[PDB]
């Protein structure tokens, strides 16, 4: 018997999941290919910082489409763009480097690896409910990044299917809508209160995962609720626990 | 393992996937039964196999009109509810004395159809290796629909009206590919219908027949053997995986 919303009245049919944070530690394997990069190529980094330095130019090249002011292109276009404007910051030169291997650089963000919880957790999840990411990443990272890491979403809704990233209304709005789901049979499952509240005003069932080191041992935000989502909870095992008491 | 280079492309194979009507599941008897079945219970009298060859016999000439532009693009759902409109009505029967809700539920039976009992597993195999998913006519939600009720183990789902084509329209097998981050030539077609991958042929992808000599019954005329030369001629989707292993 699927779990009803409290705040949205219905019978949720969709957990999609917020996927770089809450499903997936981005941090660790972008340090991580990082410092591989940086050894191989005699760079002087802190591959950590450099990482923050690399998330911290997501928000920004996304906001240039968001408000109109560019053209939308896929994340890869932007993951790589940022490398580029992380690098030139650190007083390193792009073309000094070859291209491809910083395409391939680039790709890290297809690679990474889920929380401990996340493939038990959606493992168990898909077997009540419809799965699948609800994110800024594009459909073939996504993919990608599922087939590495066996992440086992039912069905894959990238922003570039949408032409719309987050928070913008239509990134869930649409989602929902290509699953044949009205807005209130889909839940959001996230790290994030923002991309809650955002999903929230949509009209979507929310969850929220606690992430307290997405962002390592001294994390500022999303350290608790700030809203009154359906669900709070301390993973995605406690995600599907809870999802199966009802409401 | 080592991949499976198509000969026809050049290209290492990276995602097979599939025609789903008739290639994966066995529409046929699934819509006999649910016509069938609606029949009874608002006692009204057909051949529920005929009603059901007369339904599928309305699938390409409502696609036909979006085809040729003379039509706005709209999701299978939409089409096959207007069909069966039409097939009730060449039986006789005036759809406006019936629950117009009912005959939605009737009209998507095609979200609830069977697997051929050698999909899944074929399947199994061929993800542990591949992406799968379907490319179909089918739109996402139905698709989707069809993967939860029969647990056919898609990684993606780019329905038709993602693409907003219909196939043969070779933009529907091009923006597949495209979606997923392919090559046309790393993407394999499985098809039991001849005219399908010869349309995918010539947009570039590789080529798989499945041969399904009982889609449309005992009395069938058609596709009873490959008329391509085909990179995999298959018995079954279990066959095919293991054509794919061999190399
Ligand atoms: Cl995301």
């Amino acid at each position: 018997v699927p779990f009803r919303s409290p705040s949205t009245g219905r019978n949720v049919r969709a957990v999609l999941f917020d996927t770089f944070g809450t499903v997936v530690d981005w941090r660790t394997g972008i340090a991580t290919a990082v410092a591989d990069y940086a050894a191989r190529h005699q760079l002087e980094v802190d591959a950590v910082a450099f990482a923050d330095r690399w998330r911290a130019r997501y928000q920004p090249s996304m906001d240039a489409i968001l408000s109109g002011a560019r053209e939308f292109v896929t994340l890869d276009i932007l993951h790589r763009e940022n490398l580029d404007f992380v690098l030139r910051e650190s007083g390193i030169d792009p073309t000094n480097h070859d291209s491809g291997e910083l395409d391939e650089l680039a790709r890290a963000w297809h690679v990474l690896t889920p929380w401990p919880d996340s493939v038990p957790g959606l493992t168990a999840i898909k077997a009540e409910y419809i799965i699948g990411p609800l994110s800024n990443g594009n459909t073939s990272l996504l993919l990608d990044m599922a087939k590495n890491a066996g992440i086992p979403w039912d069905v894959i809704i990238g922003s570039d299917i949408n032409r719309k990233y987050k928070p913008d209304p239509q990134a869930y709005l649409r989602t929902a809508q290509v699953l044949g789901l009205h807005p209130g049979e889909v839940m959001l499952a996230a790290a994030h209160n923002g991309d809650l509240e955002a999903a929230h005003a949509t009209g979507l069932a929310t969850a929220f995962i606690l992430r307290p080191v997405e962002h390592g041992p001294h994390q500022t935000d999303d350290l608790a609720p700030t809203g009154s989502w359906d669900i709070s909870a301390t993973d995605i095992t406690d995600l599907a626990a809870q999802l199966r008491a009802g409401s």
